[PDB]
């Protein structure tokens, strides 16, 4: 039928509630206030949704991020006007940089008060314009389902990202009196979507040219990033291709977990803080197959000397770069490409799979590299009798202790040295288990991301590997964890005695001279004040028992490890 | 063309320091990161600046607001690119709404990297456009003095407010190689003057004519050092009763016999009745907010009648021409800085010995209509209004200068009403944006501004939870703030931490009151405690 009457007689708040169900939302992160009251009241006390409350709206925002990254669903945020809205700008910017689907609803002053400098009237659509894929102010209750459907579709398509929908108080309190078009109330499908001959042929041409090229070269590497994780079936098809054509796999920071690092063909992470084996494979390589990765500055060296062996194979028409990329703009934006395969990376891998010649082996490649490893494993000064505890050692031990439980394990982090140590020294096996702020690098991300991930995956063991300065940013959310019941495991690598700011350093043995020390709280007393268990390690001898207790503990728990200040 | 060589050979960082000095800045709030390092290092390393480190950049922003409100000086904020900048959007919007001078410097990716989706490239100029008076991205070290002086001038003139200056790391790291025009280095420096002097004369005439005038005073009187003194001088000279907005509290001594205290929806009846019966309203640095006026068509009926009869009405001393005749039609608008214009007006004011009938009516009202609320009965829970009244007296008996900040919620209004306001720049509260979590970092910044003052944060439990991580910042900064938590948490139920164990974990004394009989002693212990201290009082809902 043309018109939809099902919402007639409902308030905007009740329509919002119905629309969340139609979008298969079962979790909302948010915080009350006068402007959002009509919606908050319709949602907060409803059997249909788990409404998770932070102590600060920024915490709702990062919780929604961790929920989205752990679940593959959009994270939904509900906050009030004015400071409620301006408080979620950092999580929006964070979600925008990392391509995370987030739908932010902000209460607003009534439509009739817009542009009068009313109490808590902020220009939220203007403020959030550069850090959302799209935003809108809803102007009448008739328009509310439309904008909700548009918000969820835009957030979850192309490269996923945050969107904002501004909700004037008079609009959500109003009752819908008349029918509205059915087109505007039904969610988009994007599933069983028809395409034309023209469209089909276009992609298949680029698919054939790349299928023949991989089949050509036999010094290739798969260079994989976050985009392979944006389809349920990405990692499976990635391993399928890796196996079939015996192709070594290296990932970005944001692609960690998309490939089993135990697999003999794993190169692990590449770039500035990546391992030498991966990087050398890339300066070499006649063919880089880039899959859902954007060639960030920290991954590529200088562009010029970056993968010249691939550039030479390109000039000799025998290799180069293939880019499986969903957003045409990011194609040839940083490095110039030979073949572009536009669209969803996983879908295009699938289409391409049959056209791939099964490969025996490459051992001047495979038996090679496998020796690059020996001469360049990750190296750090390891403990000696009496020495301080090394953070890398903590992370390796913790990885093993978590693995021993046989549980699904999800790791979030703060931002800093501990973030890279986590990336490097944990052994990554499963998709959607490393949840870290990579594109914006938001300190304070770790704890609320862990809480939202835990809500997404109640059976998972969720560990926040955090820094002391990062953790201070958002530590009020400890009580949120206790209130939500989420049994997150919060690890603080406390290296407070070295400064936050490097003033200079030795040329070689990176002895760092630093300043700017923050005064930390007592983290164990803090944890107990907030209602959770606190554990502390001061010496090597107690590390193993405390890590075991940390992981074994029922309920949320904080473990502080005092660590050595020099890497 | 006059050229200056004195910065040549300096990095943008040292130039930044020198410009801070010329702007009389000695305090900076902020948080380091890579993009702002060339400037952060210069400021951190110089003993000419007290750099105050929060645990979150939002805390730096609200500290800077507290500092500005307490000192009359702009609050200077220094943060890094990306999330450093986005974390200060709430305090910018807060300062924008409340008209608080603030200069925000954000580190940015190098000029060459703008437009490349670089690590922490945020469009900060775009994000902050609607919550700053002005903002700019500095493009070369040559223009760094110019943009810094421009920023301070704009932040501190007209209606004060926040400005943002985006600093690419290649610009602040660069060494200045060329002479730059001397103008660009020196902080700031007739039909309209005649129209203003005419208005001053007409305003004097109307005031001299009035039989029942009322001064209606808001935040704008606090934006010049001499505002409160001239307000009092005018009130004494012409025997005019004075009511303040919420944001004008402290600008007039509420113990003065001529004080009407606060007007508005939550103001006292006597202030509202005086305004309703006045033949002349003299509005000084106040916005005519609808929480103050109520239904505008019913506001000041006796002043409207006097205007209709050519013998009174409304005078408005207002610095922004856009705010004139925006809400109420006025008989006379005196455009420009209120303090300045009061000073020019003063000699034209007729000294009035008495307004006996008018103050008799006012004093009758004061007796008939005090603030009222259900007070404690035996065994009952403590009332928050009672805590505030008792604490106002205890704080005043210390003999100290006392500054009050608050959170946002019912306690904020109770503080405004039930505290006795005596001195200017002592009520520091988020009114225009109503940002929960304001109270603690604002108190820390106010304490930095006035290290000898007793600084009390009257806070609520939900508001306090927003920014409680800054408790450790108070300890590190050596600011012995007195944090009062009025805990009315028995719809939406939030789990609070144990606030006393929290305070101890953060490094400061924690006190709790649960019963009426404990309250007096604990309030005394609270204000007498030497360092930072948190007192939680469990109150009725
Ligand atoms: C202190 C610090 C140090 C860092 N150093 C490193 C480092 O050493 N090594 C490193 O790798 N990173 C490092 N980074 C992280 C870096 O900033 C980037 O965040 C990261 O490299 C991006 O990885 P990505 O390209 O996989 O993800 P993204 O930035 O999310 O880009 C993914 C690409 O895939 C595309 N895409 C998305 N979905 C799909 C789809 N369905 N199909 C096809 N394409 C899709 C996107 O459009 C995008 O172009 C560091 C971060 C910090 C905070
Ligand atoms: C539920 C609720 C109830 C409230 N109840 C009350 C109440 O009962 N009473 C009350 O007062 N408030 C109340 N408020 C707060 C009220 O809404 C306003 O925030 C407050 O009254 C504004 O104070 P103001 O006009 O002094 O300050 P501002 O809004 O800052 O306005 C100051 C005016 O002075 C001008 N100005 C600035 N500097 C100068 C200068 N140098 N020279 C000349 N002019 C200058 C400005 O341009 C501006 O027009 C309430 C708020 C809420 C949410
Ligand atoms: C919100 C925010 N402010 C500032 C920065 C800049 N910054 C990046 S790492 C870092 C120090 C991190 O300290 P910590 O969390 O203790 O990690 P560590 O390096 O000690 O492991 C800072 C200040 C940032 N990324 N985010
Ligand atoms: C950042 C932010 N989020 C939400 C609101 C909406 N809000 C205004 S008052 C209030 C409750 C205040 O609680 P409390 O701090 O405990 O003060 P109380 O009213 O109990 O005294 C809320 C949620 C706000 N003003 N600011
Ligand atoms: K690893
Ligand atoms: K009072
Ligand atoms: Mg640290
Ligand atoms: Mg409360």
């Amino acid at each position: 039928p043309d018109m939809d009457t099902s919402f007639v007689g409902l308030t905007g708040g009740q329509i919002f509630n119905e629309m969340m169900s139609r979008q298969n939302v079962d979790t909302v992160f948010g915080y009350p206030g006068g402007a959002i009251l009509p919606v908050y009241d319709a949602i907060h006390n409803s059997d249909k949704f788990n409404f998770v409350l932070p102590k600060h709206e920024q915490g709702a925002g990062h919780m929604a991020e961790g929920y989205a990254r752990a679940s593959g669903k959009p994270g939904v945020v509900l906050v009030t006007s004015g400071p409620g809205a301006t408080n979620v700008v950092t999580p929006m910017a964070d979600a925008f940089a990392d391509g995370i689907p987030m739908v932010v609803f902000t209460g607003q002053v009534p439509t009739s008060a817009i542009g009068t400098d009313a109490f808590q009237e902020a220009d939220v659509v203007g403020i959030s314009r550069s850090c959302t894929k799209w935003n809108v102010m809803v102007k009448s209750v008739e328009e509310l389902p439309l904008r909700i459907n548009e918000a969820f579709e835009i957030a979850t398509s192309g490269r996923p990202g945050p969107v904002l929908v501004d909700l004037p108080k008079d609009v959500t309190a109003a009752i819908l009196r008349n029918p509205i078009p059915t087109k505007t109330t039904l969610p988009s499908n994007a599933l069983n979507q028809l395409t034309s001959r023209a469209q089909d042929e276009f992609v298949m041409q680029s698919i054939n040219k790349a299928a023949d090229l991989i089949n050509l070269a036999k010094k290739p590497v798969l260079y994989v990033g976050a985009g392979i994780l944006n389809h349920a079936d990405g990692p499976r098809l990635l391993k399928e291709l890796s196996d079939r054509a015996q192709i070594p796999v290296t990932t970005t920071l944001q692609g960690l977990g998309s490939f089993d690092q135990e697999d003999p063909k794993s190169l692990d992470m590449l770039g500035m803080h990546g391992c030498a084996t991966a990087n050398l494979a890339v300066q070499n390589a006649d063919l880089i197959i880039a899959v859902g990765a954007r060639f960030d500055d920290r991954v590529t060296g200088n562009i010029s000397k970056f993968a010249p062996e691939a550039r030479r194979a390109a000039a000799e028409g025998r290799g180069g770069i293939i880019h499986f990329e969903v957003s045409p703009k990011n194609i040839n934006k940083v490095v110039q490409t030979q073949i572009a395969v536009e669209g969803d990376a996983t879908t295009n891998l699938g289409k391409m799979m049959s056209k791939i010649f099964p490969v025996k082996e490459r051992s001047e490649w495979f038996a090679q590299i496998n020796k690059w490893k020996k001469e360049y494993p990750y190296a750090y000064m390891e403990e000696t009798p009496g020495s301080k505890i090394k953070p890398q050692t903590v992370i390796k031990k913790l990885s093993k202790v978590a693995n021993d439980t046989g549980r699904h394990v999800i790791v979030t982090t703060g931002v800093g040295q501990h973030q890279m140590w986590a990336a490097q020294h944990w052994t990554w096996r499963n998709p959607h288990t490393f949840i870290t702020s990579g594109g914006l690098g938001t300190m304070g991300y770790g704890l609320p991301a862990a809480i939202g991930a835990q809500v997404a995956k109640p059976e998972s063991l969720v560990i926040d590997i955090d820094g002391d300065a990062s953790f201070n940013m958002t530590l009020t959310e400890l009580s949120s964890a206790v209130q939500a019941g989420t049994p997150v495991k919060i690890l603080i690598l406390n290296n407070e005695e070295q400064g936050m700011v490097t003033q200079w350093q030795s040329l070689f043995y990176e002895h760092r001279y630093s300043h700017t020390h923050q005064l930390n709280p007592d983290f164990i007393k803090l944890a107990e004040a907030m209602g959770l268990k606190g554990l502390r390690v001061k010496k090597q001898e107690e590390l193993d028992a405390k890590l075991k207790e940390f992981v074994s503990t029922k309920g949320p728990v904080l473990l502080e490890v005092e660590v050595d200040k020099k890497v």
